[PDB]
């Protein structure tokens, strides 16, 4: 029925893919640009490039990345990782990114969502929401899961749409590092609260997990290590989803 998207996320530091990948056909399996390009050719629909360059080289590193990526790939991509204000987001979109992915800076200043959207459109703004169960409630976490904001997921989802975001990535900290499946309970919780596309993140271990996420109401599903270490083949995944009635691009 409804069209569904398959996303790959690449974690990057100092220009390199953190922990690389298992694609031996590649000249450089740790080159984010070559790996991204390869993904774009075998069936990934959209890419996310996440930078954790901790040095003062971060800003130009991310700019050089988006420029090289835009030159080599022809599917939409998002860039993220410590994007804290409008000028940083703007530089990155102009240099070639289709979208920016923001989290902590958005929670601390939700008007940042609106400021990026008012120049680049809602479709250019993706808000990543890291959430976790705490005393029986879904709470929003910031600073790479270090801080419980005390903000209810329910309230933040509604505010994010109100401020003009285009898409929500819903990352379950309750599933980080696990391969037991996406947090379908969390996706089902968020689905009726927003009209925005919901992208599932964290927990994927096998093809059937993607099917479960789409049944839960996700519009897209994003993963990283399961692709890079080839626990799941992307072509096989889309073939599988299509076979069982999911509207994926094949």
């Amino acid at each position: 029925a409804l069209a569904k998207r398959i996303d790959a996320a690449l974690i990057m530091k100092d220009g390199r893919v953190v922990k690389g990948s298992n694609f031996e056909n590649l000249r450089d399996s740790g080159d984010p640009v070559e790996l991204g390009k390869f993904y774009s050719e075998i069936g990934i629909d959209e890419l996310s490039f996440w930078d954790i360059t901790a040095s003062v080289e971060k800003r130009k590193t991310m700019l050089e990345l988006v420029e090289k990526v835009a030159e080599q790939i022809d599917i939409p991509f998002t860039v993220g990782g410590g994007i804290h204000d409008f000028e940083t987001a703007s530089e990155l979109i102009l240099r070639g990114a289709d979208k920016v992915e923001i989290n902590t800076a958005a929670v601390e200043n939700p008007s940042l969502i609106t400021q990026i959207a008012q120049t680049f459109g809602s479709q250019a703004v993706v808000v990543y929401i890291a959430a976790k169960r705490v005393d029986g409630e879904f709470m929003v976490f910031t600073y790479s899961g270090k801080k419980n904001t005390g903000i209810l997921l329910r309230d933040w989802v509604v505010e994010v749409e109100k401020r003009g975001a285009g898409e929500i990535v819903l990352g379950s900290i309750d599933r980080l590092g696990t391969k037991s499946g996406y947090d379908t309970e969390m996706i089902r919780f968020v689905r009726p609260l927003t009209t925005l596309p919901i992208i599932a993140h964290r927990g994927a271990g096998k093809m059937e997990h993607f099917l479960e996420a789409f049944l839960a109401g996700a519009d897209a599903a994003k993963a990283d290590s399961v692709f890079h270490f080839r626990e799941i083949d992307v072509r096989e995944l889309k073939e599988y989803l299509k076979k069982h009635g999911v509207n994926v691009r094949l």
